[PDB]
Order: structure tokens, then sequence, then C-alpha cells
């Protein structure tokens, strides 16, 4: 058999949607250069397709990621179908996912920067977190089943992006970092900080080795669609078997990153979201543990409590890496880069480094999410 | 289907067909071990458990042979479909558990196994390997059925009133004390969760004294059928526990060689792992002062915790050790088995308190006086 992959265009995408049985118009609406996102109208549909390195950032990547993203979306839909787009069709060789159109929603990072507060965002994401992370763990699944899922969701290339960018590069004078010269005194203070780098190393080691559950792997505010009443998580291409606290930490850090871009009393909705997302995660995870654990140890008093404390500790450490990583690393966030005037931008970026560092160092000292919030507020006054 | 169960005649046929008298000498019912005489061993899995364990065993032995060829039997041929490994004959050696029970002291056993542990455990980790490579090895060495036996027998069944357990009734009061101990069971749960999730290196997975050939001058580790990507501390802990199990079967001053072994195996492990880390780590963090030290402390902590589960598991679970079961008279056996439970319990609960291997040894000695 011949190679089946062919790069879609707007006409090809309409032809595909028809051949698959789902007068039409199509527009390519993709935000980056690694994927095409084809919007098809009249009822609407999205066809997403991975772009191979030769035709593309980038970042040399195979189109295998499309298989991960599709399979991860489908898995999430079995547990939280109201919190992810529906998937109608997918194909590994064509590297295509056909999914629900969510054009009536706005990317959460964009809305947050515009000053939208999204009152239910943390309640929805906390539920997403609690259910996705529990139901794919050894707590919820027979170990033989979970062990096959580890193989199926092994994601070497995309893991390599996170291992480098989240956990390694910002902490050294590496080629991928990207920061203003005004920041250099403070960046160098990080590079020279042995005790924080040792802690980042341990966190990386956990990312590399702790195959606890199927994670989303890139759950930032730009990876969520939002309106006042709805929330949908997208693009689980980084999915693999990793630490439970990782997704929780990345999301929380992106909430703090937005808080930093804001001023004064405007920060309060974000601090409320940090509190609510932890609380809802913990409640959701705990309810799932109680009802659906297969573990004979699950209902011994203190075991769930200690499990949550460890997830919490790692989540805050991971949050700290993300705070740092987004500030001086290859991949930045609009929350910080669009701060004006310039000297304010530098000052707030200095604070993301300082808060990130404190999170990493003090992760095992915090007892509750409010301790984390209260420490943050003091540091950013 | 290409699989056919060998007999003594077809074993020699295979050895000749591969261009390399016969007696089946296997000490269990799941594998045939054919000795052919220059000499050769042909091990074959029999078809409850998949014959895929033979592919794991061969692959694991070969990988071990890349780093410690002097400490594992050489492999000449292997075949997944036939479930065979053709390997070096080690008939001139004795199973270390048997020798230890007979009173052999094996002066180099500790230095040899410590070297085996340091090198096998380092060189298959993320410390030594590109993460993309390690991740392929994780897939290759996934071992669901064998891992299942360990998850059940080492980490679960002894801590509850489960059907697989096997203990003398005189031991019941002390068994029920363990079952009723919430805080120890929570800690066993955490160690099981680490076994289930922490894919740190390719481990042997069943490194007890019955899995080692020994003489005065030579040591060879065998049967890595349980191999998979698991916690670095696991093999270290199981081995140490089996040294302590032999100490419990001995009396007084005759225990000293075993305590010496426990000390030397940790020391040699730590030294070997540290030397490899220093020379062969790919990690940009490797050389920050404190990171290796903290890495070792965590390995140590887990090892002690896993030693505790192995002490308990061997005493009251499905799979016993001859060290304990052959103690006479009865009443002494029961006493020594109560101590294996109490020491294993202390190891699990106190694992993060110990600062050095000496602390572990001294605590054990105190308890078993
Ligand atoms: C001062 C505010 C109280 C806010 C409020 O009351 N509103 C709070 C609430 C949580 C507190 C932190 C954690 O406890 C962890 C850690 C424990 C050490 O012991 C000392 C350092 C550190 C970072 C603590 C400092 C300070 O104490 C914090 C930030
Ligand atoms: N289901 C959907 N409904 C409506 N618009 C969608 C959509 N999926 C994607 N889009 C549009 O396409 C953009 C790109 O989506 P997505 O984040 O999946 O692409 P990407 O994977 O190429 C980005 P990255 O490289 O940062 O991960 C979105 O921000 C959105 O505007
Ligand atoms: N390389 C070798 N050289 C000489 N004898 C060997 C040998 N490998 C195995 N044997 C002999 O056969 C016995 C069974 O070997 P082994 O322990 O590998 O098998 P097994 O896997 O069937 C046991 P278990 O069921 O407990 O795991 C050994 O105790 C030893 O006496
Ligand atoms: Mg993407
Ligand atoms: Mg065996």
């Amino acid at each position: 058999k011949t190679p089946l992959y062919e790069t879609l265009n707007e006409s090809s995408a309409v032809a595909l949607a028809v051949k698959l049985g789902l007068t039409l118009t199509c527009q390519e609406i993709g935000d980056g250069n690694l994927n095409y996102v084809f919007h098809i109208y009249d009822r609407a549909l999205i066809i997403k397709q991975a772009v191979p390195y030769a035709k593309v950032e980038s970042w040399p990547l195979t189109i295998d990621r499309a298989r991960i993203e599709s399979s991860a979306l489908i898995r999430q839909g079995e547990h939280v179908p109201h919190l992810v787009p529906r998937v109608f069709y997918s194909d590994t060789e064509m590297a295509v996912t056909v999914m629900e159109d969510l054009s009536h929603l706005k990317i959460a990072r964009k809305g947050l920067i515009e000053g939208e507060n999204y009152p239910h965002l943390s309640q929805h994401i906390g539920e997403f977190l609690g259910k996705t992370l529990f139901y794919s763990s050894d707590y919820a699944l027979e170990p033989k089943v979970k062990k096959q899922l580890v193989k199926q969701f092994t994601n070497p290339e995309l893991c390599d992006i996170t291992e480098r960018l989240v956990f390694t590069d910002p902490f050294f004078d590496h080629d991928t970092n990207d920061f203003e010269e005004e920041l250099r005194p403070f960046v160098e203070k990080l590079w020279n900080n042995d005790s924080v780098k040792i802690e980042a190393a341990k966190l990386k080691k956990s990312f590399l080795t702790s195959a606890e559950t199927l994670i989303h792997g890139d759950l930032h505010t730009g990876s969520i669609f939002a309106s006042e009443h709805e929330t949908k998580v997208i693009d689980p291409e980084f999915a693999f078997y990793g630490p439970i606290g990782f997704d929780v930490g990345q999301f929380i850090a992106n909430l703090f990153l937005n808080a930093l871009s804001r001023d004064g009393a405007d920060r309060e909705p974000l601090y409320e979201h940090v509190n609510q997302v932890w609380e809802t995660f913990e409640e959701t995870f705990s309810e799932a543990w109680q009802k659906d654990s297969l573990d004979v140890y699950a209902n011994i008093d203190g075991y769930l409590t200690d499990t949550l404390s460890h997830i919490f500790e790692e989540a805050i450490g991971f949050a700290g890496c993300e705070l740092i990583r987004r500030t001086i690393g290859l991949a930045h966030v609009a929350d910080l880069d669009t701060i004006v005037p310039f000297d304010k931008r530098i000052g707030r970026k200095r604070l993301a480094l300082e808060t990130g560092t404190a999170f990493i160092e003090k992760r095992s000292e915090f007892k509750t999410i409010t301790d984390v919030i209260e420490l943050f507020k003091l540091l950013v006054k």
C-alpha cells in the first residue's frame, strides 16, 4: 500500500466532510503554523490536520501527535463530554481530527486579558481536572489495563518539548530562552541559585518517571474555550502518562500569570479562580476516589488525604516552573508580553520569576491553596 | 503456531541446530531448564502465566550483560515464539539462599550484588539515557502479568485477610495486629503506588537470594523474568530484606556476616551509582551539589520501605522463604517469624527516619535481640 497522507486545503476539507457523510463554505482559521484548522459551515464542523515539518515554530515534529490528540479527546469525552469538544471522526495516517465547532466561544486567555471574568471557569476546569486525572489512574483502572494505556499514550517528541522548555532551559543559559536585557540581572540570579535548580531537577525527574495518570500536558488558558456559562478544554496533543499534579499546576500558574497582567482589585477574580479550581479539583477527585476506587487501601483513613497533599505539593512546584518558563523561555504568554508601559512589563516579569521560584522552593510548606494565594499577593504587592 | 514444548531430545536437537547428554534440572513447574554437556543451559517457559516472560527474561539478561557481563550468565540465543533462552552453564555454583542456610558466608556476595545494583539501575535510567530512548525501553519491558503477581503478593495480600496468605495459626495474633494497623497500611499503599507508577529504571524485579548463584569468588544474578520499569529502590530493598531473613534463621554471632553484607551492599550500591552518575549522566543538573545526595536519600528511603514489605510478604504470604520455614524447633520458628513481621513493619514506618545503613542494621539488631 501507498502512503495515504495528503495535506488538506479548503476544498479537500469540504470533500472529506462530505465523503464521511457529516452547499458548504470553508475557511482555514488556525492560530499557529503546525496545524490547519478548517471551519466548515452549513450546522458547522471543525477539521484539524497536522502539518509535517517540510510544509510548516517549528520545532521539528512528526504528525503522530494527531493520533495522541484525537485519542485523548475521545477518552476525555467518555468522562466529561460537556467539557471537551465532541469528536466525530479521526484518522492517524491523514493526521486529522473532525470535531465540534466551538466558534461561539472565546479562547480563555484572550477573554481574561480583555477583562472577562468567566465566573464558572474554575468550577468547570476543577471538574475536568478531578475526573480526567482520577479515571485514568491506577486508582480507577486495573493495573494491566492502565499499563496498556501507558504504551498507547507514550509521547516522546512532545514530552521532549516540555522536558526542555518547562523543566530545563529557563534554569540555564540555553539557546531557547527569550527575555529582555532589562531582566538579565534577575535571570542570572535564577541561574546561580543551586537550591532552586535542585528542586526543578526533582520536579523534572517526576515528570520523566511518575506515570500516574493520563494528563493533558499543556493545560494553559490559551488551550480552553470559554463563555460566561460554558468551558471546553482543547488540544490534548501533549497527553501521556505523567504526574497528577502537572495539569493542575500549569492551569493554576496561568491564572496567576493573568493576575500579574492586571492591577489592584481587578486581580481578585483570578485569585478566586485559583482557590476554586483547587477546591473543586480536590472535591471532584475525592468523590471519584470514594465511589470508584478499585484499591483495597482506598478507604483507610488518611490515605486519600496524604495522596492529595502530594498532588498539591507537586502541583505548586509545577506551577512555579510554568511561571518561570512562560516569562523567560521560548514560549511566552500574551498576559505578560502585552503589559504596558515597558518598565511595568519588566517589573511584572521580575515578579513572575520571584513568585515561580518561591513556589518551587516552598511547595512542601503550604498547607492549603489559600496559603499559596496569600504568599503570592504579598510577593506581588 | 511455532511454539513446541521441548524434551531432553529436542533440547539437544535445538543446541545442534543452532551450531553451539541432557538432563532437565528445573527447580519449579513453570519452566524447563535443560543442561547439555563444554556445557549449555536451555531454559524454556511452559504454558496462570503467559510465556511472554521468556522474552522479558532474555532481553533483561542481555541488557544486564552490556554493563555487568561478569555478574550475569552470558546469553547465546533467545527466541520469543519458542519462549527459550540459551545461556551459560553455571552448574559449578550454588544458589546463594541454599549456601547461606548451610552456613556459607560468601565474602564477596555484597560487593558483587552492590556493583550489579549500582550499574544495572543507573544505566537504564533517565540519568544515563536520552528520554526518548528510555521511553521506548519502558514499552519494550512492560510486564503486566508478572507485575500483577508482585503488586498482589508483595504489596497487598499480606496486609489484609486475603486468600493467598499462608501462615501458622500461632502467628495469627501478630498477623491481626498488622491488619489492624492503619498507619502502616497507608505507608504500604504509598510504596505500592510507587511500584505501580514510578518508571525510573529497568529493574530485575525479584532479586532475592534464591535468584543468585554463588561461590566464594563468583556471583551471578539470574532469572530477571519480573523485569520492568519500576522504582530504583526496589531491587535494593528486596535483596537487603533477604539478607535480613537469613540473619533471622541464624543465631548470635553467626548473624554477623549477613549484617556485614547488608552494610556492604548499600555502601557498594551507593558508591557504584555515584561513580556512574559522575561519569555518565546526561543531565545538566547532575553536577549541582546536593542533587545526587538527595537522589540517594530518596532511593535509600524507598529501598528500606520495600525491604519491609519483603520481610512481611515472605513470612505470612503465599511465597515463603526456606530460611524461615526450616527453622527448628516450631516454637522458635514462630518467634523468628513474629520478628520478621515486626522488623518489616518498623522498616516501612520508619523508612524516612534512617540516616545511614548502619541505623537500619542497628535498629534490626535491637529488635531481634
Ligand atoms: N473546535 C474548535 N472550534 C472553533 N474554533 C476552533 C476549534 N479548534 C480550534 N479552533 C480555532 O483554531 C485555533 C487553533 O486551535 P489549536 O489550539 O487546536 O491549534 P494549535 O494546536 O495549532 C495551537 P498550539 O501550537 O499552540 O498548540 C484556536 O485558538 C481557535 O481560534
Ligand atoms: N544458567 C544456569 N546454569 C546452571 N543451572 C541453572 C542455570 N539456570 C538455571 N539453573 C538450574 O535450574 C533451577 C531453576 O532455574 P530458575 O530459577 O532460572 O528457574 P525458574 O524461573 O523456573 C524458577 P521460579 O519459578 O522460582 O522463578 C536453578 O535453581 C538451577 O538449579
Ligand atoms: Mg497544538
Ligand atoms: Mg522464574
